[PDB]
């Protein structure tokens, strides 16, 4: 009942990336580290703050050879309008994945079947596609981007050196 | 494999109606005739024209004791923004049902599991909750509101008089 | 649950077509646009007007490269008799499929098991056999032949200009 | 795999009887002897001399307390038109049952699934409902009405004669 | 439920034929037309007029290239003894198949499991082995040998000029 | 699958008994010792010898409070015919049960499915319905009535005498 | 469940045979007529009489090309002990098969699950392995060796003489 | 797989006890401590020193309120004969349970299905019927009666002062 | 697949708590906020710092009406020994649950069957027993006790002001 | 339901052996006699005199070509700490296997699922891998190392002596 050391399934979906639409697949994720950033709904109040704080640390994540994929059950059409409507989302340089069919949310197991929306979940995945650490929060419980960056550095530190030791 | 004379299941969902949110359920539909108007996606190009033409005939449908429920796999949050963004949607006086979990689309059987979006489907339902006639079109094949009004009048004509005859 | 982008199954079928019996199969239907016009029963009062309306629009559908196939649970024998009895049916030029098996009605999912008669349903099908746009009416609710033509014109337009790119 | 001494299932069907449509059920059939006369198709290029032959002896069967029920997969609508077209069926006085849903044909096990038409089958049923003797022929192999009358007369002969019948 | 156009299964069985015992198989039946004449019991208090009546028409059935096969759940020992006891059975020239294991009666669906005896049934079968027409009568309801000949002639003339009646 | 100390199942069947047809049921058999004497077919060569040899010991079996029931897959009509056609069979006084539906043969597990004929099997059964001792022989292997009478006496002796050495 | 004309299954087992232990298998039994003589328990009262009565007819059975195999759920160790403890059992010359695992009793369907003891059952088996004729008796019902010898002679007579009347 | 703290199933069986036959049941075993001493065969060429050795310690086991139950797949007839043949078995005063039906051996899981004999196994059981400790040895691997007594004393002193070692 | 808004199952459990053995059950856990702090193994180098960090924040979590429950697959005997051996563990005031059954690890879905050891996971649970917010780290990736406190503070805030109405 | 003459399944586990961690597998175990010594828990308030008693006789077992493998559900980490804490385990020279995932305990069927701890169980296994004799005790019922040595000595005695052993 956990996804630690589980490979990403084969998938393809629409995305929104720097003012235009693209098609992201499993092949595009391999090679770099990756953070899947699930969130409940577009045109919401709490979500923009979480996405906006992930943008601030996106350059630092880029520096650590890590891509960011924000995921919602909204379509790629809706993401574009959300970027136009709110300046916080317009500042987002990372790719915003669309998941209307729910393949991702169901694979990662973060879909609320009643609401039809993804939980506030985050997943750190290695370049080989293995899930290394993750977090699930219920709606209303906001996240901390700094901690999410720390986990990635911590996991990269263990990936490079086989035998970790305390100071 | 058809829904003629099938009762509506018990359900409850969020809606967008005259600039504010409400909760529509199966009880709210009973008593009047009803047209469920499924469409693929908000912030789209073809959809507004179909919804805008349903608005033009909404007063005439109101006159025939019939409510209109537009359905999409988008959230009620997204419908509000779509009304603000585009004047055609802002003119819509009828309730726009949200179906992110897909309960409606799956019940009526109009969900494309690949796309995660509803087909261009329309359903005419009697006041007792029985499905009387319906239409499913694939994406890109637009609808005609006039024909959809004709079917409702035609079905109401048969509902009132038990033995129909040709001229 | 819906039938969109489902291909026609393999089937053979007896039909009355323009004063003569023939055998239609899936191969004869493929290669050109198809309209499947289901209707409840021969020798009824409400059916003739629908089938007649399609014949008025049939020559136009021939130009649009589309064949019409009327279908009901009656035998082919009954179609010939119905054509001889009434002028409306007698002028029908398109083929009249017979489905006493219910194989078509059941495939299209449009049979009323209680009555053993098909609903007033219309299916638009592409040359590849893919079901593209349809409607299902209860008994008593008639159809509008002009709408079928507009839907076929519309669904053809999309097929030419892939996925509504215009 | 035979129906001897099997009671009729409770059913209801439309019928053309004496220039008018009437519903027939087991209630109506029970209490009197009954012949169920199945045949392939109305408006057949094959001459319906079988139905005519049953009419010739129908008065005989009336006086033996036996009603005749012809059955095919055609509708009651098709029966009426057949009577109006040909004099042979026009003179039919016994009820003509319609079995478009296969209800009766399937119960008796006389439906050819491939053509959707009943075989040339005759069943003699008692007032109590028990099937006493029957006959099943392929399409093209015609029947003899006088033979059916003989079987009825014979089955009645035994029906009365309980005692001193190889007890 | 319906044995029309069903091929004869593979079997062998004992039989009494014109004073001696033989072994009849499915192979021996194919090539000519065949009438399977089932009956309930040898040494029956009910005089076997049915069997004697078939004998009167046997010479005629031979000229129509058809063999007669009487069938009963009695043994072949009993068939011979029954012929030696009564003239009617002593004049029988067609083979009398014994079915103590019930393989024929069960295949044709004519066995009464309670009594362990065959119903008064008659099956007409083609040279290819296809069952073309049949009748099943309750115990005590006699048959008409003439009518079986009529059915065979009808079946044969349809076989001679099949699928070409009224161009 | 030894079938010993299994109770006789509930049934009814037709029989030919001393120039008359009768309906024998389980309740008629119960209350007294019984021997079910299965045989393959009426109007055969070996069967009458065996059945005749049982009739010679029938009066003794009756004195020992035991009834005989001969059983085959032939009907009761055939039993009557075989009785007044053959002298040996006409002399028999015990009930000749018919088993055309094969209920007795199947329950005793003595039916040859190929033939649809019972094997040459003899079953001793107590008054309580309990199957006590039996034999099953192939076709062509004749039986000995004396031996069967001996086995009844042994069964009855054991029934009465408990704690015997 | 009549078991006639069923072939003997493939097995091996221990046995005590004339003052010595042996391993008997199916292949040793095949090629000649055989009688499997089941009995409930060693060191009992009725069993030795029956086994002794078989030894009196063993030389004849041997002349008729038939071997006897007595069988019980007792081990081969117990057979040896019973042989040199009892005079009747010491005199026996045929193989005494042991069936502690119950494979023979279960296959012949002759095991009483309550006791874990075989019934008094005798099975005649042809050289080809085919079970031809048998009897199954309850505990306390003794057998007759003469009758069993007669049934062998009958079985052998039928085997040779085809189309006999 | 593990019989620790499993209650004795309900059973009755024959047994040899000090010159006479008795009937031992589960009821008779409860109330006192119990040792079930399984062994492969009576009249074994392997001298039954194991059984004789248990007898030497029997008087001691009686004073510890424990009964000894030797178990074997041999009958009770054989138990008596084996006692009359050899002094070691003739000096046995504890009951010798016969298990020809294998119910005990199968329950304890000690039967060798191939040979049909019990392994050299010993089970210690409480007055409540709970299996407290046991051993299972292959054929040819002998046992030590002293060590079984040690196990019982250990089990009893734990039972006397249970769940209160080192407060 | 996730465990959000799933109630604690009924269970009993041995624990070492502040220099003494006790028996914790579901009833003792309910009625106040719970943090379940899973960790791989006693007598390891990476675990002490995490458990020690929680003890530093434990008094603050007591004020917030939240109890901490450390869990691993070790026995209760091993927890006492680990407390005696190292000072970091010796100062632990919160109860240390033992899970040699794996009943907790399996319920929380956080056991590594290969190693038979729990992942570095933290579960926040409400007084009603509903799981509210959690995280699952692979072996080797440590945690931040401050974040757990912020999440508990955050999840409590929502619980007071129903469904984020502020 | 017993393990006599069952081969060890192929496995691998961590172990504390002679002041260091080493992996152990069937490869390492095969080729020599083996004793698997299961015990409930490290750091038990119960004195581990059993492990000490095995060490006292370990040199004896070394010279009989037999390695000792102690097993519990504790980790290898816990074994090392137990050796550093108490002198009794500090003197242990034989390998101490760790079974935190229950792999070994479940195979031998000696795991108490309710406590998650192995019973006081001892298994004697041959160089070929076959389990020759074993012992299972409840918690609290202690063992005797000298008895285990005796069983090994006995099982080896038979192992060599193939011929003239009740063949």
């Amino acid at each position: 009942m956990n996804l630690i050391n589980q490979k990403l399934f084969d998938f393809e979906c629409d995305a929104y990336h720097d003012g235009e639409f693209t098609r992201v697949s499993t092949e595009d994720i391999l090679g770099k580290w990756s953070i899947f950033f699930f969130y409940p709904a577009d045109f919401s109040f709490v979500c923009p703050t979480e996405l906006g704080d992930m943008q601030e640390h996106y350059a630092h994540l880029q520096e650590l050879n890590c891509e960011v994929y924000s995921v919602s059950e909204d379509s790629h059409y809706v993401h574009k309008a959300w970027a136009d409507a709110t300046e916080t989302i317009g500042k987002i340089k990372y790719p915003m994945l669309a998941d209307p069919n729910g393949q991702l949310a169901r694979f990662f197991g973060v879909l609320d079947e009643a609401s039809g929306m993804a939980y506030r979940a985050s997943f750190i995945v290695s370049p080989e596609g293995d899930i290394k650490s993750y977090e699930i929060n219920d709606m209303g419980i906001g996240r901390n981007a700094e901690e999410l960056v720390r986990k990635l550095e911590a996991s990269q530190f263990v990936a490079e050196h086989g035998d970790k030791v305390c100071p």
